[PDB]
């Protein structure tokens, strides 16, 4: 179809300075840090993950992948490649999303995330796949661990490493073995291993239910082999507390066998705006940087030509 016109940009290493660990994944550590472009006089805030340590060419393959869709994403919800890094190992270089991801965050503050925020985010993250479904994008592993807060009041959908874009007009993504987040796969993705932008929705249904229960597990108890039959019987995850039944409507919704009976992703947009603009009708909720940052600025602030 289109040609992909993406700018990749490689970084010498000189350009950023490594601060700090935040994520040392078995697959890989992930880092704090600043980036100081050629000679522009900025500094922005970023973090920087490389494959684990060594260099195995079976897992730099991967990593580069992550890059290479990351690197051809642009919109205001969605983490965008700012480069990468190719010394010994290779990097990856993205703008610094400060808060963490969003599943650690509402653990961390349950006692102080209103509706408002709940549905906000819920917007937000409608609003960025439904970019991915635009640009034929399907992300396959959508979870509340994936998603980042920028400020309390943005959030970001990263994580690409599963993603798949979508080819010779084809609809159903047939994938491998290897490691997949049962709990928040769609049927089909389960039993066909078949993959679509309404397995996201699935996936979308789940993080929803993530937030709203402010980072529960879900068929916690329950082992991903006793999965797929369970949703075979008809079983789904429970209603949260603080949710209406409206609200929890919506995720039933994304969580119907017929895949083309659940919410496009533009549709669960519209819905959970309505919802947004009266929060408190929806929601039922007891109670509703150490340097001369003085050129410091942030990815989003940093364009260059396109
Ligand atoms: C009280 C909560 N506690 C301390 C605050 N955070 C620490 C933290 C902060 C930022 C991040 C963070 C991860 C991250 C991130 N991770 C993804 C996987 C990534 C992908 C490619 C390139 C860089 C990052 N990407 C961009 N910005 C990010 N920021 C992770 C953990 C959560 C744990």
């Amino acid at each position: 179809e289109a040609p992909n016109q993406a700018l990749l940009r490689i970084l010498k290493e000189t350009e950023f300075k490594k601060i700090k660990v935040l994520g040392s994944g078995a697959f890989g550590t992930v880092y704090k840090g600043l980036w100081i472009p050629e000679g522009e006089k900025v500094k922005i805030p970023v973090a920087i993950k490389e494959l684990r340590e060594a260099t195995s060419p079976k897992a730099n393959k991967e990593i580069l992948d992550e890059a290479y869709v990351m690197a051809s994403v642009d919109n205001p919800h969605v983490c965008r490649l700012l480069g990468i890094c190719l010394t010994s190992t290779v990097q990856l270089i993205t703008q610094l999303m400060p808060f963490g991801c969003l599943l650690d965050y509402v653990r961390e503050h349950k006692d102080n995330i209103g509706s408002q925020y709940l549905l906000n985010w819920c917007v937000q993250i409608a609003k960025g796949m439904n970019y991915l479904e635009d640009r034929r994008l399907v992300h396959r592993d959508l979870a509340a661990r994936n998603v980042l807060v920028k400020t309390p009041q943005h959030v970001k959908i990263t994580d690409f490493g599963l993603a798949k874009l979508l080819g010779a007009e084809e609809k159903e993504y047939h994938a491998e073995g290897g490691k997949v987040p049962i709990k928040w796969m769609a049927l089909e993705s389960i039993l066909h291993r078949i993959y679509t932008h309404q397995s996201d929705v699935w996936s979308y249904g789940v993080t929803v239910w993530e937030l709203m229960t402010f980072g529960s597990k879900p068929y916690d108890g329950i082992p991903a082999s006793e999965i797929s039959s369970i949703l075979e019987k008809g079983e789904r995850l429970p209603q949260p507390p603080i949710c209406t039944i409206d609200v929890y409507m919506i995720m039933v919704k994304c969580w119907m066998i017929d895949a083309d009976s659940r919410p496009k992703f533009r549709e669960l947009i519209i819905e959970f705006s309505k919802m947004a603009r009266d929060p408190q009708r929806y929601l039922v909720i007891q109670g509703d940087d150490e340097e001369d940052m003085d050129d410091v600025v942030d990815a989003d602030e940093y364009l260059i030509p396109q």
